[PDB]
């Protein structure tokens, strides 16, 4: 009735969440997308002739990012409404919550795939609202359920960081985070703010981690104390602790200006 299993690229992947397809598209579904133009399709007959027929075999869009056969796809929701309402509603089965799912030009989207000999495959993407009035620098962020826990979604955030650093600004994740946001930013921004330390305006000038985020982040690690109320950083780089990262953003191969 609800869409409850997508057929994408050769995974198979269960919904976690509502997504407004079209009620018809409800076909079981089984929904079969296009992995590269995300086209959502309703058998798997006109997907096989959609398969031999699609030209496309990665992302509309620029490719502002590429080591080794890691890319980003940025995608201007403007220029590419229908690609663009395609993902949202791919993302909204794995989002407890989005916006409209076709008011896709107020954002533009980081896509993220890995590329072999057959084209680039998307791995997740994260969505930036052009103007934030919140002072977001990421409004959705998504790694599919067959490549998480790998990595990529602290690289996406890491990217997010990047795009907020060369624009000589702070930003934050839209709130709520999910509890997987949760867990995945506190342990960038950790992992961040520990190989910094080894002020707090300091290093909010240096990540573009607000120092809301940095503070609540250092707490956690204890290493943060109350004078007057104020807080002030306490740390020894005897832990700047580091025991019990894979894929990080490298600023010499990101293509981008503000
Ligand atoms: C602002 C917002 O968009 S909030 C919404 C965020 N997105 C979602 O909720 C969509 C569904 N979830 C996801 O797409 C992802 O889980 C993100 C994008 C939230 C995490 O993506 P991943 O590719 O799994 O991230 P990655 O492998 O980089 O791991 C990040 C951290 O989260 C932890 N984590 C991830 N999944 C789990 C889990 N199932 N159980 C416990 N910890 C987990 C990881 O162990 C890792 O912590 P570590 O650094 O201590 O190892
Ligand atoms: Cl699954
Ligand atoms: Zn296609």
């Amino acid at each position: 009735k609800y869409v409850d299993k997508i057929h994408i690229g050769n995974y198979e992947i269960d919904a976690w969440y509502f997504s407004p397809f079209p009620e018809d598209y409800g076909k079981q579904p089984k929904l079969w997308l296009c992995e590269y133009c995300l086209k959502y399709m309703k058998y798997e007959k006109s997907y096989r002739f959609h398969l031999g027929q699609c030209q496309w075999r990665q992302p509309p869009g620029k490719e502002i990012y590429r080591k080794s056969n890691i890319s980003v796809h940025e995608v201007d929701g403007k220029d590419h409404k229908i690609y663009c309402q395609n993902l949202c509603l791919l993302a909204k089965l794995f989002l407890d919550h989005k916006t409209l799912y076709f008011d896709v030009e107020p954002f533009v989207f980081y896509i993220l795939t890995e590329v072999d000999r057959q084209g680039a495959h998307i791995v997740g993407y994260f969505s930036k609202e052009k103007e934030s009035p919140d002072g977001n620098n990421v409004a959705c962020i998504l790694t599919l359920p067959p490549y998480q826990r790998r990595g990529y979604g602290k690289f996406l955030i890491a990217f997010s960081y990047e795009l907020s650093k060369l624009e000589s600004t702070v930003g934050s994740p839209e709130k709520p985070l999910s509890d997987l946001g949760k867990l995945s930013y506190r342990s960038y921004w950790s992992w961040v703010l520990l190989e910094n330390l080894r002020s707090i305006k300091d290093l909010s000038q240096m990540t573009s981690i607000t120092q809301n985020d940095i503070i609540s982040t250092l707490q956690s690690l204890n290493m943060v104390k109350y004078w007057k109320g104020q807080h002030v950083i306490c740390v020894t780089p005897k832990l700047v602790e580091e025991h019990l990262p894979p894929i990080t953003v490298d600023s010499v191969c990101l293509k981008w200006a503000p």
